[PDB]
């Protein structure tokens, strides 16, 4: 009746919201997951192809898990003693989610732009802009709900910025800082906000014609629902090869503690052509 009806209809706009936006946050990146290093790219254009895949977990029986493709082109300006490189991208997701009130898969698709400026001194950006389309098809566990499909969609933007710092001719430091805002709406608008600083330190070893630099990275991270507050540190491990001069590997794991929402566990991999005309 009536009252049962309210109930569900609080549980069904609750579970709405979780899974709108958990496909937002699941689409939060940087610029060493997404684009590997970028540094010292002697090549005017690129293209490159990035996948990921991890797990998290969170209150109320929360879990999922997720299966990013991306990829892009862009090219590569020299202007000063900054390199910029502007381009396009796109994007498919698959997740998997489930908690005490709801179990389901959500498909997306999503594409945008991005610019990143890497600066001779150490500094770099990287700002980018993109569109998100998340179809929703979730049992909701509660009020003879049965079967819902529905669709939701996002706009994303991000900046990061970050300054590397030798300590030697092959150690380094590297602290960094990003935020990402959206505006989110589904079949709701909210404006997420998450934010991150921290810091990767490297060592990069070498031969004649390849690089390897290995990484550790420890960040603090917040996210709003609503710019419904939490954060988490996250530990990293990685590293970035050059082979010769035109081909380049990024591998990425990671996994967060503390927070209500956590990563279990993530794979992120990218690997990049770089090319002269």
């Amino acid at each position: 009746g009536t009252m049962a009806r309210n109930d569900g209809q609080g549980k069904a706009a609750a579970t709405f919201m979780h899974i709108s936006y958990n496909n937002f946050i699941t689409e939060v990146d940087n610029l060493n997951k997404r684009m590997g290093d970028l540094r010292d790219i002697n090549g005017e254009a690129g293209t490159w192809v990035r996948l990921l895949n991890g797990s998290g977990s969170a209150d109320g029986g929360f879990t999922d898990h997720y299966t990013l493709l991306q990829m892009g082109a862009d090219r590569k300006h020299e202007l000063g003693s900054m390199d910029l490189f502007t381009g396009v991208m796109a994007t498919y997701t698959d997740t998997d989610a489930s908690a005490d009130l709801y179990s389901g898969k959500t498909k997306s698709w999503g594409g945008g732009f991005y610019a990143s400026g890497l600066f001779r001194s150490g500094a770099y950006f990287d700002v980018i802009a993109k569109y998100i389309h998340n179809e929703n098809k979730y049992d909701l566990n509660f009020a003879g709900a049965g079967k819902q499909n529905f669709r939701s969609h996002s706009l994303y933007a991000g900046a990061e910025v970050g300054y590397r710092y030798h300590l030697t001719d092959t150690t380094f430091v590297e602290p960094q800082a990003e935020l990402v805002w959206g505006r989110l709406q589904g079949q709701n608008s909210v404006n997420p906000l998450v934010g991150r600083t921290g810091v990767v330190s490297g060592k990069t070893f070498s031969g004649k014609d390849w690089s390897l630099t290995a990484r550790a990275g420890l960040h603090y991270e917040f996210d709003l629902t609503d710019s419904r507050k939490d954060s988490r540190m996250l530990y990293g491990v990685g590293l970035n090869a050059r082979f010769g001069d035109n081909t380049r590997l990024g591998l990425e794991v990671e996994r967060s503690a503390f927070g209500k929402y956590n990563t279990d566990d993530a794979i992120n991999a990218n690997i990049r052509y770089s090319f002269l005309e």
